[PDB]
C-alpha cells in the first residue's frame, strides 16, 4: 500500500531527472491566457463554512486540510468567474474526492468498494467522509443539466471503483507482467480513476452555460488533458508515496519503454489535446473562454499545491504554513 | 426522431451495397470455435417466467417481444454454459435495455433522461419498463463482484444518458457540421451508448469466474469489439429507421470520408480487437473459452435476430413467426 502523504524528505535524484522535462512542459503547454482568480477571500469563507457543515475533519496541517486546499485552489484558479455556489461545490467535491483517491494509503478501500451499491440502495454510508461524498454527488443535480450531472456521477463512481481495483494485488501484477495485446488497459484504469470527464463538465454548470451541446465535442480531449497533465506532474509525489501503479508506468510497461519515455509521450499527448480543444472551441463565446481559464488555472494548481510537492523539483511554489503535513 | 421498428419493405440499393462488405466481414472475423447453445428450452421457460414477473408487456409480434427475443438469443448464443440465473439476468437486462435504446422512436426520452437522478434518490420510476430496469440494475450485485457490478451499472446508466443526448438537435448537428479537432466525439457518444463495457463484464459472473483480475486487460478491446461489430452489421436497420446519427456516420463526418469508408475501417477495427483479446486471454483457462463462445455467439445473434433484418441483405436468417413486427 502507498505511504501516507508527507512534506518531509524527497528523492533528489528523481527530482533532478524530472526538472528539465517539467520546466519544458510548463512552457510548451502554452496555456493562455494567464490564470485568473476572483473573490478569493469570499470563496475561502464559503468553502470553510460548507466544510464545517459536512462534519469531515480538516484540522490544520492534516492530509484532509491539504486536500481541502487542493479543492479551494481548484475552484479559485480554474473556475474564477463561475457562480460562487458552483465554485464551492467543486472545491468541496475535490476535497472529498482527493481523500477518497488516497483510500489505499488510508486503509478505507473496503467502504470505498461498497459505496456504489449502498448509494443506489439508499443505505446511508458508514463514515462521515462517505456520507459527505454521497450528499455532494446528489447536489450535482441542483447545478448541472441532468444529462451532464448523470455523466459527473458515473465518472465519480468510477473513481471509487478504479481506486479499489488498483489496490488489488492481481491488478498491480499487470504492470510487472503486461499481456501482449493489453495496451488499452492503461487508459482503461486511467479513464476511470482520473475523473477527467467530471472535471471537464464542471466547467459548464447549467445557469451560466445552459447549452451542453456547445462544448461536447471537446470533452474527451478535456478529459485526457486533465488526466495526462496530472500524470506528468504528479509522477514525483506518486513516486515518493510508492503509488507507482499508474498511467505512466502502465504505459511504459505495455510499450516496452522506460518511465522517462512514457512521461515525454504523455507530455506531448497533453499538448496535442490542449490544441484540439482550442480548435473545437474556436468562436464558442463564454464556453471557449471558460475552458481556457480552467486549463491555465489547472496547471497553476499543480505548481502551487503541497499535494504535488513540486517546490522539491524546482518548478513549484513553497507550501502555505497550514498546508504542510505534520 | 427515428421511425418505429418494422419487418416490412427495406432499401434494396443499400442492401446490395452492404452485402459484399457484410459477407466478407462474417468470414474475416474468423471467430472460433463455432457458437454453442445449452439448455435452450429451459432458458426460454425461465426467461418467459421472469418476463411475466416484471409486468412489462411483451405480446407476440410486438417491438417488446422482438427485444425479448434479442435478449433470449443473447444469453442462449453468448453465455451457453453460464449459470442459468446469469443467463436469465442477461436476457432480461437485454430485453429492457434494447427497449430503452429505442427511447427516441418510442417518445420516452423524458423518462430515460430522468432515470438516474430518480434511481440514486430511491424515487420510484414512472413506468413499468423503467421500474423493471432499475430492479434489474440492483440484481447485478447478486451475480457479479461488487467492482464488476459497479462498472456494469455506470455503463448501463451511460446508455440512458447517451441515448438522450443523441435525441437532442444540437447533438445531431455535430454530424452535419463536425468541429476541427473533434474526432474523439464519435467514440465519446459510442462508448456511452454501446454498453460494451457491461456486456464485456457479463461474461465473468462471480460464482463461475471468481477472479476479475484474469480478463481485465482485455475489457477495453471486448467493449470496442462489441460496439464496432454492431456498428457494422446494424447499419442497415439503423438506415431503415433513420437512426443514422451513429458511430459510423460520425466517424465518416470527422474523417471526411463516406459511410462505406467508415464501415470498412470499423470492420478492420473489429477484427483487430478480436485478435488482441485472443492474445491477452491466451492460457487463461475458462475465462479465454467463455469469451471465445461469447464473441462467436454475438456475431450469430446479429445473423439470426429480426431486430437487425439481415435476411434482407443476404447474410441473415429469416425471422420466427412470433418475432415479425405487426
Ligand atoms: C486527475 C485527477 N485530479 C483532478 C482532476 C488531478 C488534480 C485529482 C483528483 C483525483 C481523484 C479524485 C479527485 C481529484
Ligand atoms: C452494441 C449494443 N448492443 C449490446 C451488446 C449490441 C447488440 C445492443 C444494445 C443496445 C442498447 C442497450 C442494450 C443492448
Ligand atoms: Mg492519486
Ligand atoms: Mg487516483
Ligand atoms: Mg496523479
Ligand atoms: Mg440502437
Ligand atoms: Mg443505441
Ligand atoms: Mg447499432
Amino acid at each position: 500500500k502507498p505511504s501516507l502523504p508527507s512534506s518531509e524528505g524527497g528523492d533528489p535524484a528523481l527530482a533532478a531527472r524530472l526538472q528539465p522535462l517539467y520546466s519544458r512542459f510548463l512552457t510548451d503547454l502554452d496555456l493562455q491566457p494567464e490564470y485568473r482568480r476572483h473573490e478569493s477571500e469570499k470563496l475561502m469563507e464559503e468553502v470553510l463554512k460548507f466544510a464545517k457543515s459536512t462534519g469531515v475533519p480538516h484540522d490544520l496541517n492534516s492530509h484532509s486540510y491539504q486536500s481541502l486546499m487542493v479543492g479551494y485552489t481548484y475552484a479559485d484558479n480554474c473556475l474564477p468567474y463561475h457562480d460562487i455556489e458552483v465554485k464551492v461545490y467543486v472545491a468541496i467535491y475535490t476535497w472529498l474526492a482527493t481523500i477518497c483517491d488516497d483510500a489505499e494509503a488510508l486503509g478505507i478501500i473496503d467502504d470505498v468498494q461498497l459505496f456504489e451499491q449502498r448509494f443506489i440502495l439508499g443505505e446511508e454510508q458508514p463514515t462521515v467522509l462517505l456520507r459527505a461524498f454521497a450528499d455532494q454527488l446528489k447536489l450535482t443535480y441542483k447545478l448541472y443539466h441532468p444529462l451532464v450531472a448523470n455523466l459527473i456521477l458515473c465518472s465519480s463512481l468510477n473513481l471509487l471503483t478504479s481506486t479499489s481495483l488498483v489496490a488489488r494485488k492481481g491488478i498491480k501484477e499487470k504492470g510487472d507482467h503486461p499481456s501482449k495485446g493489453g495496451n488499452y488497459f492503461a487508459w482503461y484504469i486511467r479513464e476511470r480513476d482520473g475523473v477527467g470527464e467530471a472535471y471537464s463538465w464542471f466547467t459548464f454548470p447549467k445557469r451560466q452555460f445552459p447549452n451542453l451541446d456547445i462544448p461536447i465535442e471537446a470533452i474527451e480531449d478535456m478529459t485526457r488533458f486533465i488526466a495526462y497533465l496530472n500524470d506528468v506532474l504528479s509522477f514525483y509525489k506518486e513516486s515518493l508515496a510508492g503509488e507507482t501503479h499508474n498511467y505512466i508506468n502502465h504505459t511504459a510497461a505495455y510499450e516496452g519503454v522506460d518511465s522517462d519515455a512514457a512521461l515525454h509521450k504523455t507530455a506531448q499527448d497533453t499538448i496535442d489535446c490542449a490544441r484540439r480543444i482550442e480548435s473545437v472551441l474556436a468562436g464558442k463565446g463564454e464556453y471557449e473562454k471558460a475552458w481556457r481559464l480552467h486549463a491555465s488555472g489547472y496547471l497553476q494548481m499543480h505548481v502551487q499545491r503541497g499535494r504535488y510537492r513540486l517546490i522539491e523539483v524546482g518548478v513549484g511554489d513553497a507550501p502555505d504554513v497550514h498546508e504542510v503535513i505534520k
